DNA sequence: TTTAGGG
DNA sequence: CCCTAAA
């Protein structure tokens, strides 16, 4: 499949979704926040959560592409610490 | 088919 | 994004 960087709203929709469902229900996350975004499958969302956690763990100057608002990176690490077992 | 992780 | 063992 063709590349397709995640936009800020998509991240936003993902972050909101996970804060409510967690990290073990990507099919529900997909249904809740990307139900009509045919190019994003629950495996892609699982993957974007994996990169987002990393993105939030590195310095801003080493991130690539459109900048994810600090606000979201913040909720990624808080939702990651919460749903971690 | 979905979950869960490495490739 | 892909590949796919397990469930």
């Amino acid at each position: 499949r063709i590349r397709r960087p995640f936009s800020v709203a998509e991240v936003e929709a993902l972050v909101e979704a996970v804060e409510h469902l967690g990290t073990g229900r990507w099919r529900d996350v997909k249904m809740r926040a990307f139900d009509n975004a045919d190019h994003r499958t629950y495996v892609d969302l699982k993957d974007k959560w994996k990169t987002l956690v990393h993105t939030a763990s590195i310095a801003p100057q080493q991130r690539r592409g459109e900048p994810v608002p600090q606000d979201l990176l913040d909720r990624v690490l808080a939702a990651h610490a919460y749903w971690s077992q």
